[PDB]
Parts: C-alpha cells; structure tokens; sequence
C-alpha cells in the first residue's frame, strides 16, 4: 500500500552521516545527523519516524540494516514490514541520488547561517518539504495519507 | 487558523527534560529528551517540527523561551508566529497536565523494554499518536491539515 511506503537513504558529508527517510509517493523526508550508521541508530530513527507517520513498509538502505537484529526489533515493535531496497526499477536509484545532491546543495547554501551540521540538515529538510513543484512534498504526503484514511 | 497551532510543553522525569509539541486541534505530539531546556535546544526542536508539519503559530511554554533571542530567530527562520502560552481558557492547562501524566504512565509501562529514556519517550509518542479515542491523533492531524489545504 503506497501511502505507507518509505525508503531509507544514508548519505555522507563533512566526515558525518546523514540518515534520511523518504516517503516514496510524495518525496517528503525526515532526516538526522548521526555519528555513524549503526543498527542501534537506524532502529531509533525508525521508531521516531513510525511514531510520527503511518509507516507500513520500509525499504532498507543496505544489507547490514536489513540483517540487523536491532533494526528488525524496532520494525517489529513499530509494526513495520522490513524490506530490501533493491531498485528492481533502476530509475528509483537515480531519484535518490538526485535528492542527496539537492540536499547537499541546500546544506551548502545555509552554511553562513548554521554553526552545526545538524541545524543545516534540518534547514534542508524544511526547504525540501516546503518546495513547490504546484504542490509541496508536505502537502502531497498529507493529501495521500488523508485520502487513504477516508 | 487552528490547523497551524501548536503548543510547547516541558515536563521532567529521571532528572531529565522532555520537550513536547502538541498540535492543539488533534492532540498529536512530537517529543524529545534534552539535557536541559535552553533557548538553543528549544530553537532546534522548533526547526525540526516546522520542517515536518505546517507550523503557523506556537504557544511557547514559558517566558524564558518567549523572550529567547535564539527561539525568536528560529521562529523567524521557519515562518512561525511566536505567541505566549497563557491559558486565557483555563481548561487548557489541565489538558496538558493530563497529557504529561499519560505520557509518564506509558514511559513507565515500557521501561522493561527500553534501556535509555529517549527510546521510552519515542515509544510513548508512538503509543500516544496511534491510540484510538473513533480516530487516533495521527489520523486527526492529517485530516485537519488535508481539509485546510483543500
Ligand atoms: N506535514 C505537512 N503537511 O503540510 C506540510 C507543508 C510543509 C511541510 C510539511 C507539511
Ligand atoms: N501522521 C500520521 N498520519 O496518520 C497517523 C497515524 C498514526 C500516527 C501518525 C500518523
């Protein structure tokens, strides 16, 4: 069920790790800076996400997170179906790649404003989700989920 | 209007500080554990919130956060109208008080599961937002915002 499908994405900047969850149907994102991509960090991130949006399915970003007992435990706890993240459709991967580039671009544009990377990342989340493409990703996710509920 | 109104709430547990944002019309929440309630922590929390939901107005939890230049800067950045949190309607306070008690109750119920308070708090957010009262707070916020957009 497409309203409930999210994709994990891990990208790197400034020797640091940015973990992103993308709501596939809308392009809406949540993101966090973590010191490294561990099972425990990913598990906690998913718990936060699922408390905030109705997350039914997660396409994990790599095999380590797919295998992780801690990630599996979090998915069990939160009622998430954990799936692999293989682009059986190869255009999917280029979309994520483009988003990572966009996000890094925005991060660069706010570095006269933010002392810490985590602030810049949250500014990028804001700008990304409010950007009008015409509706924004934020508007799209709410519309999609509301239509599903009704 | 009412779709964009949030209330800040700071509560204490285990010598630690739990910062909560409540979407007043739905009862939907986001929350975080912070070491102490500073302007910088509150500012960052609001930035995260506003990137994720269309936050128009925030009723601040106390006068220190209302006064804080850092909080004011974050509200400016994110396009949030910063307001006081005075219960001109006195029933408002008791509602928040009840929610804090409920949240602490859930936190207690999951402490055989979570090593760290932050995990327990996010479990509480999940349980709170999914609880059916009949719709859940999560369903209500999406419906309210979607209706506003349309
Ligand atoms: N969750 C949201 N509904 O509408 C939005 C507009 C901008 C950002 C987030 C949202
Ligand atoms: N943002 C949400 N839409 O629906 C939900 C159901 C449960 C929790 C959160 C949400």
């Amino acid at each position: 069920s497409s309203p409930g499908i999210w994709q994990l994405d891990c990208t790197h900047l400034e020797g640091k790790v940015i973990l992103v969850a993308v709501h596939v149907a809308s392009g809406y994102i949540e993101a966090e800076v973590i010191p490294a991509e561990t099972g425990q960090e990913t598990a906690y991130f998913l718990l936060k996400l699922a408390g905030r949006w109705p997350v039914k399915t997660v396409h994990t970003d790599n095999g380590s997170n797919f295998t992780s007992t801690t990630v599996k435990a979090a998915c069990w706890w939160a009622g998430i179906k954990q799936e692999d993240g293989i682009p059986y459709n190869p255009q999917s991967q280029g979309v994520i790649e483009s988003m990572n580039k966009e996000l890094k671009k925005i991060i660069g544009q706010v570095r006269d404003q933010a002392e810490h990377l985590k602030t810049a990342v949250q500014m990028a989340v804001f700008i990304h989700n409010h950007k009008r493409k015409g509706y924004s990703a934020g508007e799209r996710i709410v519309d999609i989920i509301a239509t599903d509920i009704q």
